């Protein structure tokens, strides 16, 4: 991706991706707008499996779209499985997605709302051996997006967002262990699901979306400072990083499913 030139701006967006990368047009495409009253329950979908009791965090790092805290996925440790899913998948990293203003952020939208932001935990499919092989499969990768509203504060991230200040810019990583990801996680695991892809390039279409119904709350402060982060690299003219999310695509020949009534 040495020669990648999308972002989120104006003339490199969202609208100007499918030039380079012509799957942003297909028929799998996320995020796209979760039309409550349209998804159906499924009473065939099992209770959802989140295993981050082992989870162990590497690194923190700004790679000019949002910030990736990533875990060792060397071992069978933090793992998704049940739910729509066949066979176990594995934590690899974590990221978000937000605004410049709290009237936007998200990228799954709910009956048309826009939430301050979203949070991804993405996961890739251990019967592929590893996440670059994954993400070449229909059934590769396994994303849990949980909604952020501000209120509240959100005291398990934290400690994410005071290390923001040692990765401003684009290419800045810093250590970051023993963070637990189940301090991110709402109350319940009441969730909608749907095939589609990665929201940013390559947009493959390798992603089973398993996305809560109940959002998390942060407070002002928190998603105040996410937008502090920079897209530019350091000694580049500072380009706030906010609205690095993509707006809904096309549900086209898909069908949401709920696993609640
Ligand atoms: N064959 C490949 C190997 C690695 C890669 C990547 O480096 C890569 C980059 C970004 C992503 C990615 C992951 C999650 C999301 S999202 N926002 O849908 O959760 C977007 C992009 C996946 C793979 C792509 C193709
Ligand atoms: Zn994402």
């Amino acid at each position: 991706g040495m020669s990648h030139h999308w972002g989120y701006g104006k003339h490199n967006g969202p609208e100007h991706w499918h030039k380079d990368f012509p799957i942003a047009k297909g028929e799998r495409q996320s995020p796209v707008d979760i039309d409550t009253h349209t998804a159906k329950y499924d009473p065939s979908l099992k209770p959802l499996s989140v295993s981050y009791d082992q989870a162990t965090s590497l690194r923190i790092l700004n790679n000019g779209h949002a910030f990736n805290v990533e875990f060792d996925d060397s071992q069978d440790k933090a793992v998704l499985k049940g739910g729509p899913l066949d066979g176990t998948y594995r934590l690899i990293q974590f990221h978000f997605h937000w605004g410049s203003l709290d009237g936007q952020g998200s990228e799954h939208t709910v009956d048309k709302k826009k939430y301050a932001a979203e949070l991804h935990l993405v996961h890739w499919n251990t019967k592929y051996g590893d996440f670059g092989k994954a993400v070449q499969q229909p059934d590769g990768l396994a994303v849990l997006g949980i909604f952020l509203k501000v209120g509240s504060a959100k005291p398990g991230l934290q400690k994410v967002v005071d290390v923001l200040d040692s990765i401003k810019t684009k290419g800045k990583s810093a250590d970051f262990t023993n963070f637990d990801p189940r301090g991110l996680l709402p109350e319940s695991l009441d969730y909608w699901t749907y095939p589609g892809s990665l929201t940013t390039p390559p947009l493959l279409e390798c992603v089973t979306w398993i996305v809560l119904k109940e959002p998390i709350s942060v407070s002002s402060e928190q998603v105040l400072k996410f937008r502090k982060l920079n897209f530019n690299g350091e000694g580049e003219p500072e380009e706030l990083m906010v609205d690095n999310w993509r707006p809904a695509q096309p549900l086209k020949n898909r069908q949401i499913k709920a696993s609640f009534k």
